[PDB]
């Protein structure tokens, strides 16, 4: 059972030992910085060279706060799935988990689902997760 990563620096990069697994839970727990700009984002990936994201999670405290979703494959990003709702606040800690099932992320933010995301290439694949851009990171668990 993997050990956490203990107040990780941002931009962080980091193996699932598993890889993805059905039924698999991954806990971020985060604050973003006020005054430190207006996106962050959490990515699972394949590999570290950030070319071939699975799924990126990408919250933007921008027009009134959204949060688009989105996969990249071979360097070119797909259609994005926009939610026009920002379930974090600045200033204040959050438990981001995701839990991984057959055909889809479920996204919550302090247990309350958020987002529901499709697999769009297969979360098997999946063998690190990566965080950047603007907030602060307390650890990275798993479950």
């Amino acid at each position: 059972s993997q050990a956490p990563y203990l107040s990780p620096a941002v931009p962080f990069s980091g193996t699932i030992q598993g890889g993805l697994q059905d039924g698999l839970q991954i806990t971020v727990n985060g604050t973003v910085l006020s005054s430190s700009g207006t996106r962050f984002a959490v990515n699972f990936q394949t590999g570290f060279s950030g070319n071939d994201i699975a799924f990126h999670f990408n919250p933007r405290f921008e027009d009134g706060g959204y949060v688009v979703c989105n996969t990249r494959q071979n360097g070119s990003w797909g259609p994005e799935e926009r939610k026009t709702h920002m379930p974090f606040q600045k200033g204040m800690p959050f438990d981001l988990c995701f839990l991984v099932q057959s055909s889809d992320f479920k996204v919550m933010v302090n247990g309350i689902l958020f987002v529901q995301y499709f697999h769009r290439v297969p979360f098997h694949r999946v063998d690190t997760i990566s965080v950047n851009g603007s907030v602060q990171l307390s650890y990275i668990s798993f479950q």
